[PDB]
């Protein structure tokens, strides 16, 4: 059973916005990582620079365009050198729609994403497989209604194992409460993406996880965690219960 | 001897420096444990008043969650306890540079602060004020910190003709706030230190920072 | 030897817009950085980094108040002697210039200043004394020495295509090189200890309290230059 999903490149006004709520000043930030470690700052994306591109060149001017050819690490090891050669033209992520992300590999080598909307698209379980994408592929790796549906429904979900572990345990004074944020380090996983350059990770490979994999990043997606915020903040207020 | 002050909710001149305000107030840093999390926030002078709290959205400005932040190092330790910062707080810069904690989280808030030492009759630093829920505490008085640094360089630098002589690195200290979210830190708990403790931030004041850099030009150390 | 060196007091190459900041300064404690990265506007042509602590930002970088959890107690000796710490003035397009103004002279990593000193590239240290105002980087010697080193790359990886079952195509990787170019823009200066044979710290990184200066203008240079180079293309 493939883990590691593969996606090859295919060549080719009646619904509203899904919130009232304003465009954030950025539509996402990336933390590009070297294994477990961070190398240089968070790259922030001006919801005006609606394509960033991430390579291997060496250009800090930032904007829509985040270089990490120039980036220093004093930990840096041989083999993250190795793999540092391959990252290239990169990739670049596309923002459509109100928060829709597609990434496009300009890369010479393949990328490897970890989208929980492809997760979904290929019948997996969240969080179980590793989306690779060839050199040249085009293909969208998430859909804010898709995850905003996704949201106020485990939001629910979550909810409700509130009040089910609150009916449990529950003789003397005792008084209950919701864990202000239930499900919430769950919720936000939905509004980030990431993906590793060069070299992959799972069951396939030895990398075991990302983080074991010599340069990847992090993309946080603003309107989407705007959209998740407001959500939290249409729940039921934990108000003690006797 | 009483290291933890409770401060449970108790309902209810012109400028030291010419010196230009600041563009930011303040600064804070999350850290969980001993690790920075995020990137540091800066919270603008038009923004006397920011809440942290436990929540997801990104933007700037007057608001920092630490909610969508990641961390690779975390723990299920870390994580059980950010479960609980909720409401989180709200730092208010009042004055010139003065600045008050309201509790805003379900859970206590344990705040490191130099000030309120005073105030508790307490040796500097020998203290972990707790803050309880809806509790609206002041814990930064500019001019006292002003007053303070001054005599505390003014020592510092006497105590030269010899310790005694304390560097910027003990001065800067008074201008920054410290605090805990859900667990607390001391004797009576596990983390020795707030460096121990699943999730706290480190603020610092500049308005105070500039006095002290205008201090340490006449003063010199 | 001579790995030390002493310093003491005694047209545009492109139409590409000026940079935003011209340069971007780490500090570093041994090898962790303590703080976050000041960036500086091309408006402030010269930038002070000291000991002090004024946060304002802009046209001066204060180390005096950055918090590390990690920090011991030689760093904290260490930081006590920064004081004035040094001045990086940047003249014309992207020639960086540095003034110290500390008491205890300062130890810059400057690829330029090893051509003159006649060291191998990247084979020395340069300790700029209290007053000392020396230039430090040059950006059309940068700008010339950096489209002969990736050409030298260039051809490197050729030769080493030919150096190899003829069922397969081979071929060279993008970045090239990169990392020892990207490095000729790049200037670090340590605060207080110097390094090398001389020293007790054999490295940069083994140091109380450092900074890497990024040049942006010389980076974007340097940019251009490598979307200068012969597309990769696999050949059998």
């Amino acid at each position: 059973n493939g883990h590691l999903q593969h996606h090859p490149p295919m060549p080719p006004a009646f619904q509203p916005p899904i919130s009232n709520h304003p465009a954030p000043e950025y539509w996402c930030s990336i933390a590009y990582f070297e294994m477990d470690v961070q190398v240089g700052e968070t790259f922030k994306v001006p919801s005006s620079c609606p394509i960033v591109t991430v390579d291997g060149y060496v250009d800090p001017s930032g904007g829509d365009r985040f270089c990490l050819g120039q980036l220093s690490n004093v930990h840096r090891t041989e083999a993250i050198e190795r793999a540092r050669l391959h990252i290239g033209k990169g990739v670049q992520l596309e923002c459509k729609g109100e928060g829709d992300v597609w990434v496009r590999c300009l890369s010479d080598h393949a990328v490897f994403v970890q989208s929980y909307y492809l997760d979904r698209e290929a019948g997996r379980a969240p969080g179980d497989a590793v989306h690779k994408i060839y050199p040249s592929a085009y293909i969208k790796v998430f859909d804010l209604r898709q995850c905003h549906r996704q949201m106020q429904q485990q939001a629910a979900t979550a909810q409700a194992a509130a009040a089910a572990q609150a009916a449990a345990v529950a003789a003397p004074a005792i008084s209950l409460s919701a864990a202000a944020g239930i499900g919430v380090d769950d919720l936000r996983r939905l509004c980030i993406l990431r993906m590793s350059f060069v070299k992959g990770w799972g069951p396939d490979y030895p990398s075991q996880s990302i983080k074991e994999t010599p340069c990847w990043i992090e993309i946080h997606l603003h309107r989407a965690l705007q959209l998740l915020d407001e959500v939290l903040h249409t729940m039921p207020i934990a108000d003690p219960q006797p």
